């Protein structure tokens, strides 16, 4: 499924840069945390979410209060707004922002940018967001999955990526996740930012 490819790619990218400490900003229900917890190469796995409701679901989904001792010593989950600085954000090799920016209004987005690229400022930053164009053509209204609004087009994602890259001094690489359409691109767009 697409989610597998999406999260599977993030992990792959993280290993390519030999990231040992990873923080997933806006971790939702911990799906990425799950996959990361399966790769012993990651020494510290951290998830952050603005809603404790979602964090609680993440805790249950991961059965954190069940994993072995050495397993629970590597993961951490905590609540934060993601728009203000937080000391708990520093000291990481990489930060992941999966399907998060399309949900942020102009205001929260710009503040999130400073906290991420200026304060947290990790060696690697992975960001993925849907492709409005691709979905418009392959996603049926009210249908939960692909195959036959606030999402960004390729141009919009590329424009944003170049903007933060040149403003904060990151080199940016563009990846296409999912089946590629010669005219519309792929289901999800990904930008890999490196210092």
């Amino acid at each position: 499924n697409l989610n597998q490819q999406r999260l599977g790619t993030v992990v792959a990218v993280l290993k390519s840069v030999n990231a040992k400490k990873v923080i997933d900003l806006g971790c939702g229900e911990g799906n990425l945390l799950s996959l990361l917890l399966k790769d012993k190469s990651f020494e510290q796995i951290t998830g952050v979410d603005v809603s404790y409701s979602v964090l609680e679901r993440a805790k249950d989904r991961l059965k954190i209060d069940r994993l072995p001792e050495m397993q629970r010593k590597r993961i951490s989950l905590f609540q934060s707004s993601l728009v203000y600085r937080d000391k708990r954000f520093s000291g990481y090799d990489a930060a992941t922002v999966i399907e998060v920016i399309e949900h942020l209004d102009e205001n929260r987005l710009q503040a999130f940018e400073k906290v991420l690229f200026e304060f947290t400022r990790p060696q690697t930053v992975i960001v993925s967001t849907p492709n409005k164009e691709y979905n418009f053509h392959y996603q049926n209204l009210f249908e939960g999955n692909l195959r036959h609004r606030f999402e960004w087009t390729r141009k919009e994602f590329e424009t944003w990526a170049v903007k933060v890259a040149e403003k904060y001094g990151y080199s940016v690489r563009f990846l296409q996740i999912g089946e590629i359409d010669d005219e519309f691109g792929s289901p999800t767009q990904m930008g890999v930012f490196t210092l």
